[PDB]
């Protein structure tokens, strides 16, 4: 079929789908796609495969994105809301067009920290930043930077509650558990899938400090 | 062929496409899907069909459901926010995740009642429940329980108004014109398709 | 066959894949629409093609128009929330609902100005006029009209800010440049490609006036 993916239970790590250079994934996240039926890189709308100098797409690792959720790149796309006109003159071949100046603008890259769930059919704006362990709604669109353990919703996207205390998302941006070696994730498993922050950290403490 | 749909004005009724067991629909409840090209089954994304041990989506008679409107089932889909990490790690196949915990959830049955219209690409988040009469805006993200007769859009959904007064709708639920022999209907055209809510409610009675 | 644009970056006139009678596009105005696989056709939702006696679709010259925006036509689609039922009985084939009265009702034409950006995903709802010079944020539900140079964004969408001051809009809209000849385009290129609103309008002026 056309379908990249066979069940709507589905989701195929980042890096067995990616291609775009300009699109640097870390370990196990992945993309349940199904319901939109292409792979992860028609998800990164704009975005210039074989360009150095344009904004990148940078997701860390633990990520779990949904179906049809959009990363929209390549800035303002050549349309300057502040010149007389946000017609692109200069990318529509017209000789009438010829003395026309460039109107693309960068907005910087979009990167997505560790362990962020973008929900189904979400929009993330061109240059936003997603802190470490955020949420981010079904259908949101996200048109400026989310906090460390923020959970946002809504068009434009805005702040519902953060998952845990202050001193809880100190504690898990401290021990940074996805940068862990693989036997110490392994082991936490058990711990990871609880609400047990202070004992990961007192456990992790004794471990890792010195 | 491309699409289920042969014309974008066809409607085709939900008991003539469904085929998932946990989707339970009405008669003359349908949907027009021509510009997603997919039946309806494909509406209802994340619903396992040989399960009896999940939320079921459940839709009354006479709802009219727009284009891409989309049910999400499977509830959290083994996502913990209160837990440490929302990653589902029990349900991706690493010989690290072993011992994982099963983050997944219910919500409850989606239930929609009956004569409700749904606008295209609206999504309705799991375990809510629709009233009788509602209207669901376009576009709209339903995340809470929708009143009978209760107009709703927005992302999230929220209050609009109510399509009529209090005793309009008490009239309404009381007399549930859905439930009615079709030799009934048939003989109410009229009524139906006017504002005349009393003039109905006096027949029905006498 | 899979896709009617070769390319993301590919924007097609909008007077080169339109076929429906009932939409009337300018020049130069374009659909970017790889994302979404389909020509502008189908961006135009319900409009049918052979009658004479349904709202239409009016697109005036130099629109930028992004993947997969919607325009809502054919009024409330036979539903009338303010009779008892909104299920459409006068269009299902049913003897028992031979009696039905026809619920549909228009809601006038949808008109688009000049020099309109409409970001991506956009919904426009039946009977919307959207001034010159608008800017339609991407995934905007566009529920009421939108005023000329005017910013909107959100569902339902609601004013961001204007893109200019009211003396810079009222010159925009007395030279409409969009309306000049070819010429006078070519040779202000570089004016429309800059925030000089009152320099182009003083040298207008001096060109055109008697
Ligand atoms: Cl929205």
């Amino acid at each position: 079929a056309m379908n990249f993916f066979t069940s709507p239970f589905s989701g195929i790590p980042l890096d067995q789908q990616v291609t775009n250079p300009n699109i640097i994934v870390g370990k196990h996240s992945y993309y349940s796609g199904y319901y939109h039926g292409h792979s992860f890189d028609d998800c990164v709308r704009y975005l210039h495969p074989e360009r150095d100098d344009v904004d990148k797409l940078v997701i860390g690792s633990f990520c779990s994105i949904g179906s049809g959720a959009v990363f929209m790149m390549a800035g303002n796309q050549g349309h300057r809301s502040d010149w007389i006109s946000t017609f692109p003159f200069f990318y529509q071949d017209n000789d009438n067009f010829a003395d026309a100046r460039d109107g693309f603008t960068r907005s910087g890259d979009t990167i997505i920290g560790h362990d962020v769930w973008i929900g189904t059919e979400a929009m993330i704006m061109p240059g936003v930043k997603i802190g470490h362990g955020a949420i981010i709604a079904s259908r949101s669109v996200v048109t400026k930077d989310v906090a460390p353990y923020e959970v946002v919703g809504s068009n434009p996207a805005k702040h519902i509650k953060f998952r845990f205390s202050d001193v809880e998302i100190a504690m898990l941006l401290e021990m940074a558990w996805w940068n862990w070696p693989e036997s110490w994730l392994k082991e936490s498993m058990q711990s990871l899938c609880s609400s047990d922050i202070e004992g990961l950290y007192l456990n992790w403490q004794s471990k890792a400090r010195t």
